[PDB]
């Protein structure tokens, strides 16, 4: 029976690369790769290149839609030096690799013929300060939809897509586990804005950020595998992030493999998994493209929305 | 500050008519007008004509989007004798006039230069039979999201937009207040499908009909006004629909103005209003165009989504 989607295996998907040129060195790929990710240039070729193609094909097609409405309104026919920003959302669980996926996407798109302005913004910057979370009693729901200033987020994305000359966003520090006082990320009328976050594909009783997406990505994986990557990355951070005396979780550095496994599992069981199950996964059906990852972090299956 | 919308008054909106030709007689408008509606040809000119324009401008632009994806997929470049159906949703409360709006829209679009196949389908046909509603204990929630076979509905709309040669839908009888046994509406690869219903702009944890809309309309009005139209139409039906011995509500025919006002208010208070407040209104922010109606049923304000 009919379906809104169409599924590919890596073999079928890479065929769609065509003449798309690889403009990324191995050393650049490394500075984009997050702890735990196994992505190599081969994957950038067989998975991320066809994706970059499909996107530029549509950046063109999506512009005709705003054209048509501008014509209808009798408005001018706006500046080709400043078209309507193309918004891309990247969603998925904690520790599934969405940040790496989003950084890689930004790199490939910024290296297209013209050299379009491609900004990347994470929703982390819109989380409430820890003091405000404790106030709202949400310290153990950090990551959940309500742990974000969704109003400020929508204001930011709306501002940008509406053609503002510049829009600002707060900044989050993973090291201190909190928002940074006075820090800001300035986005200046980019050609493309990638919004990466747990909650980005979310819908609701009010117009939301996902309603402004022109394209969306959902980095997927078997839940038991994501837990493994989570715990695994947690033990690994004892000697990276947590090893920093300034780290909010510096106490975790001295944990034993066993103590660490227990702690990481409890956090996953009580916080990230519930959120993934109750809020993130339910948004997956709406993603334009779902990148399915095998236990080895490898992307071997994809689900595209044709409707 | 920036906004996803742009609001017009009738004066600003009619200006956008341009050369759009009125192809509707007064007698045809009458056979489209529902009991209680005050729509005249003037409104068809100053409100529905600009709308018909904006739509054909986009039917063209929306086709480029499926083109781009077909190109990406290396697929052919499908039959201009059978393009991807353009889906239009029409939502709003009970008794706000959405059915009239949808019939009028169908008429104007079917009378465009080529003479596109424009089918109209109401979600009434997807309600569960009364016996099944009583089973589910939903007889007093008739109209609510769960009172519909949403699975069958999504199957129907997906089938159609996916290019099926024909798709079938059940049929609902307002007279008998129930689904008609064995009746079916056949939709054969129309150029445009208008889906009219209370719940159509609804979102959820699964891909839904609203996710397949290429354009959407939300017929709006002050809630106290809609109640008035509801009660008002209820008294009026004592001598139209209810006057029919075959009518499920034939007992209502003998009610006095006073008895009738009480009954209609109770039904509105306990069923339609709650649904409007809890489920329909929350979908309004997502409609492409909101037609606001004054107490006299007149459309004097509009809200368009530019983003
Ligand atoms: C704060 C939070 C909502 C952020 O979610 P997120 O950024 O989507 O999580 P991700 O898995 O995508 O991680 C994003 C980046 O932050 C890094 N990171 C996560 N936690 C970190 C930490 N405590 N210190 C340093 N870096 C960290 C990830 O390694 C990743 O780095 P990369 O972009 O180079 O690959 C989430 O991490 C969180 O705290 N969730 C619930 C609370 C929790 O898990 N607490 C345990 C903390 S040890
Ligand atoms: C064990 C078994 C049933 C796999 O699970 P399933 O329940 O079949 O689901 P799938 O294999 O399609 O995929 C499993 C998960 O990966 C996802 N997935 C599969 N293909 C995907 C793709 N192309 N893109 C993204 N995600 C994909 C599924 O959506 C599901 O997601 P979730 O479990 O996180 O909700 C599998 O062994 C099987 O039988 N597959 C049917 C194939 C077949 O030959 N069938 C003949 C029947 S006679
Ligand atoms: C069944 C129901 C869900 C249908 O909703 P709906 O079709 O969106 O309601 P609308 O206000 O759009 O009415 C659509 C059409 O059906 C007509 N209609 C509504 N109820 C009718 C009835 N009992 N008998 C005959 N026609 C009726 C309306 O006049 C309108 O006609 P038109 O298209 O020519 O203008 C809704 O009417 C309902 O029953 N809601 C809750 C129960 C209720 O109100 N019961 C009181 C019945 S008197
Ligand atoms: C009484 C008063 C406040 C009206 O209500 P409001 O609370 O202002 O809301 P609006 O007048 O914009 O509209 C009222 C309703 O109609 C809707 N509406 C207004 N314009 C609309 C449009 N263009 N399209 C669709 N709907 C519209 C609103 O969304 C609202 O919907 P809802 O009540 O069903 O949720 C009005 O008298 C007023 O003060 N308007 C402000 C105009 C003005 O001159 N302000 C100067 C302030 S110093
Ligand atoms: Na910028
Ligand atoms: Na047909």
């Amino acid at each position: 029976e009919p379906s809104p989607y169409v599924e590919f295996d890596r073999r079928q998907w890479r065929a769609l690369r065509m003449s798309t040129p690889l403009a990324l060195t191995e050393e650049e790929l490394v500075g984009l790769r997050g702890l735990g990710e196994q992505i190599d240039l081969l994957e950038v070729e067989e998975v991320y290149l066809p994706l970059a193609r499909l996107i530029h094909l549509q950046v063109a097609a999506r512009q005709r839609l705003f054209a048509a409405t501008a014509e209808f309104l009798g408005e001018p026919q706006q500046n080709p030096d400043r078209p309507v920003p193309f918004i891309i959302g990247v969603a998925g669980s904690v520790a599934v690799g969405k940040s790496t996926t989003a950084r890689v996407l930004q790199a490939l798109l910024a290296r297209w013929d013209h050299h379009p302005r491609v900004d990347l913004v994470t929703t982390d910057g819109f989380l409430y300060p820890n003091a405000e979370l404790q106030r709202r009693n949400l310290m153990h729901r950090k990551g959940f939809p309500e742990s974000y200033n969704r109003r400020a987020l929508m204001r930011f994305v709306t501002s940008v897509k509406s053609g503002s000359d510049y829009a600002c966003a707060p900044v989050y520090s993973h090291l201190h586990y909190d928002i940074i006082p006075g820090a800001e990320q300035v986005v200046r009328h980019p050609d493309i804005l990638i919004l990466e976050g747990l909650n980005v594909l979310q819908t609701g009783p009010t117009l939301m950020v996902s309603d402004l997406f022109d394209f969306s990505l959902y980095v997927d994986a078997r839940i038991e595998d994501i837990e493994q990557w989570y715990v695994s990355r947690f033990l690994a951070m004892r000697t990276t992030a947590f090893a920093d005396p300034e780290s909010h979780f510096h106490h975790y550095a001295a944990f034993s493999d066993s103590q660490a496994v227990v702690a990481a599992r409890e956090i996953w069981r009580t916080i990230n998994r519930p959120n993934l199950v109750e809020n993130i996964l339910p948004t997956r059906p709406r993603a334009t493209l779902v990148l399915r990852k095998d236990a080895d972090h490898s992307i071997n299956r994809l689900r595209l929305r044709k409707l």
